[PDB]
């Protein structure tokens, strides 16, 4: 008999239309054969609604705006519970996961810790130093320490960083290019209105390569593409790299998987000089997963097809599941 | 008239019974005049519960164990108001309620998401300690995989890297479950195995022969630390502790507190050597919590009795979820 799934989108972001989107892509790819599909729709003002047993081709986005959270997880309309649930979603911070991990329900992708230290790029560049792998010169930093001690903040940035620098919101779009210290105390004073945490980078003049990696305990990883703002002077993939770069990409990302602790998938961005110096640059434990996205073009590139990827990241999904039920059986146990 | 709080007790842990006694004692702590209580039991087998209407002493723990929608019974108190808190005392230790009380837009008493998340893992605890510069013992972590697969070089990393004795411990556990002190490679061995039965990442570090002292801090934007207190279980509140160490310690907790971005509290723990090198050990985002533990004996030795910790629990709580509504836009 077939498996039961539900794929849960929109949310209150705005990124609403792109999970839209996402979710139409996916259930027009995903194998239904295999699966019997129900979907939830979240309004942008968090109203959980629910469709059952998705069969034809969606034609359009529009059909998607849908017209108890907890009783609409714990029930397929096969009556079972479900072998699996898709987040495609604010959504972005462990918070669902945790969601799905009190209501026992196997689903896709991150969990809570490194769902939510990809999105803290503090933590996350923290992270990537402990593994050794090279970033480019930055400080980071909390807001209180910066209300109380800002000498001892721009003292870093002079002995560390060389004008132009970026400040990036370390969970949050306000990222913005500093060619001086007034400009970089602006953007700083800007950036804390609404972050409590922040990161200072040196600016780079390389292309913006991406690896795409799946799996749970033995991921695996693709050959790298590129992000280009004009293909002529958009994703180019595979990218136009040296053999060994690529290799050396490849297990960089498999590295920064493993450190910060992923399950399911994550997309590892890097910078590449035009003299082949790499800075890894950060993790997506969430990345864009339209039927054009880089993540599923780039298991494309390597054999593996947008319906059998969704089939992965499902299998990959119990797994996880009964890999948790049995160490909680072990623990409770001794 | 009175604000409205909610208990929520129980889980699918083994310590069960610990929660069901936590409960018992902060209901029998709380102040009834101030506050309208409800409480919400979730079975061992996971199901939830709830009663209305809590204005008596408990008596027993089995009363607890009580004989309806997750969403609705968080959404909406016994008042009919949504509740100004919720404390979970309970699949707890880690984010995942935390993840849940978000989505619902409950309040809650104590940490985020981050902080509860990154405090049940040694791993990123440890990275955020060094970030700050706080001082730690030395440490390697690895998950299984790569065990299997490096097992040799692993070895010969914590014997290049650490001292031994060594305590080879589960990075995503909080209770003594798979730790284990190891004196050499063989026993160190031993320790991996052991440990890989319960988690699949693990961290391994150097020991040291020093006092088990904690310190207790509270608040959100202005957070406050007790002395110091040390472990031996007898609890020795204030620690045996020269005055300058003491407040290194106190300063060192409440950094820690804020670079783990706690919310309501945090305990840090810390090593202290006879000569009086510091070493932090961890943050619990979730102490004990019972009229006899650490943390609420420490604020009692600053004068802060165990219903007042609670109501201020409560109004920070009630703070920051006002400061999550206010900035929704
Ligand atoms: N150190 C840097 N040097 C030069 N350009 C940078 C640097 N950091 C960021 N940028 C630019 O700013 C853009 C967005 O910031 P980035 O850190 O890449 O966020 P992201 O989450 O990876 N992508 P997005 O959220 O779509 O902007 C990048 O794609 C670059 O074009
Ligand atoms: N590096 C170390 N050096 C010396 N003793 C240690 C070390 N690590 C752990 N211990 C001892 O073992 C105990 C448990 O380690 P800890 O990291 O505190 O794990 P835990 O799961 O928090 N257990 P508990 O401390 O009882 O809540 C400590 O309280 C010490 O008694
Ligand atoms: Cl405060």
């Amino acid at each position: 008999t077939k498996e039961n799934i539900c794929i849960v989108f929109g949310g209150k972001s705005a990124e609403h239309e792109v999970s839209i989107l996402t979710a139409q892509n996916v259930l027009n790819a995903i194998d239904k054969d295999k699966y019997h599909v129900d979907i939830i729709y979240i309004t942008n003002d968090g109203d959980w609604r629910k469709q059952n047993n998705i069969t034809a081709e969606i034609k359009s986005t529009d059909e998607l705006h849908l017209e108890e959270i907890s009783q609409l997880l714990k029930e397929s309309s096969s009556g079972q519970p479900y072998d699996a649930v898709f987040p495609l979603l604010n959504g972005e911070d462990g918070t669902i996961q945790g969601l799905f991990e009190v209501l026992d329900v196997p689903y896709v992708g991150n969990g809570v810790l490194s769902a939510a230290s990809s999105m803290d790029k503090l933590v996350m560049k923290q992270l990537f130093e402990h593994r050794g792998l090279p970033q480019l010169p930055y400080i980071s930093f909390l807001r209180s320490e910066y209300e109380k001690y800002e000498h001892n903040i721009l003292k870093l940035v002079n002995d560390k960083l060389n004008y132009p620098v970026f400040v990036k919101p370390a969970n949050l779009v306000g990222i913005s290019k500093c060619n001086n210290e007034a400009e970089l105390k602006e953007g700083i004073k800007e950036a804390f209105q609404f972050d409590r945490k922040l990161v200072i980078e040196q600016g780079v003049n390389a292309r913006e390569i991406e690896v795409a990696v799946l799996g749970n305990d033995y991921p695996e990883a693709t050959w790298p593409g590129e992000v280009v703002k004009d293909v002529a002077f958009q994703l180019k993939i595979p990218a136009d790299l040296d053999e060994d770069v690529q290799l050396t990409l490849r297990n960089m990302a498999l590295e920064a998987f493993k450190e910060t602790d992923c399950s399911g998938l994550v997309r590892a961005d890097f910078f590449v000089t035009e003299d082949n110096q790499i800075y890894i640059n950060e993790t997506n434990a969430m990345p864009g997963f339209t039927a054009f996205s880089m993540y599923p073009k780039l298991w494309e590139n390597m054999g593996l097809s947008y319906p059998e990827l969704i089939t992965k990241l499902i299998e990959l999904a119990k797994e996880r599941h009964q890999d948790k039920q049995k160490n909680k059986y072990k623990i409770d146990l001794e």
